[PDB]
């Protein structure tokens, strides 16, 4: 996250770190046995780390659970990143409480101007790499579809939305992929792609979760 602040330990209880010997993507806990992340974060050998703040030190509250299966959306397109969403089932259920809790799925989509919270352990520099130890947060608004399409002509599908600042300086960045975009207590987006990090006129693009609620519910119910 570039231009963000330190969230504070366990203040984002649904945030998870996907680990393969190092942190490579974020995710969101939606129930005790399932996490939602981005399809482009897929790989085998994923260990889900819950209740984290400093990802390089065991501080207490951490729960490390292996993924039993990962389900990439059947229509995911790696070239356009359309349908960039994946579900991960945990080998055992997580222990929920105040430091580890699930986030609710939306009932309606959010409108332009809604302020959301984006969090993650991704790069904090737009020009070069600096990865933080603790979780960073950023408050960002959802932009209008016209500003989003004017920024990325021909690349925005109806399963994506832009959030951020056109002036540059504040954005999600590499390492934040797969993580949550929460607005009014509902998971509305997943960090997906953008051009560089916090560049002027190039906001971040997020997977529009409200378009997948029935798919998520139906997939969880059958697995
Ligand atoms: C995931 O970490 C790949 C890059 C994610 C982009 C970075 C720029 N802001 C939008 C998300
Ligand atoms: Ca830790």
């Amino acid at each position: 996250i570039v231009g963000g602040y330190t969230c504070g330990a366990n203040t984002v209880p649904y945030q998870v770190s996907l680990n393969s010997g190092y942190h490579f993507c974020g995710g969101s806990l939606i129930n005790s046995q399932w996490v939602v992340s981005a399809a482009h974060c897929y790989k085998s050998g994923i260990q889900v780390r819950l209740g984290e703040d400093n990802i390089n030190v065991v501080e207490g509250n951490e729960q490390f659970i292996s993924a039993s299966k990962s389900i990439v959306h059947p229509s995911y397109n790696s070239n356009t990143l359309n349908n960039d969403i994946m579900l991960i089932k945990l080998k055992s259920a997580a222990s929920l409480n105040s430091r580890v809790a699930s986030i609710s799925l939306p009932t309606s989509c959010a409108s332009a101007g809604t302020q959301c919270l984006i969090s993650g352990w991704g790069n904090t520099k737009s020009s070069g790499t600096s990865y933080p130890d603790v979780l960073k947060c950023l408050k960002a608004p959802i932009l209008s579809d016209s500003s989003c399409k004017s920024a990325y002509p021909g690349q925005i599908t109806s399963n994506m939305f832009c959030a951020g600042y056109l002036e540059g300086g504040k954005d999600s960045c590499q390492g934040d992929s797969g993580g949550p975009v929460v607005c009014s207590g509902k998971l509305q987006g997943i960090v997906s792609w953008g051009s560089g990090c916090a560049q002027k006129n190039k906001p971040g693009v997020y997977t529009k979760v409200c378009n997948y609620v029935s798919w998520i519910k139906q997939t969880i119910a059958s697995n």
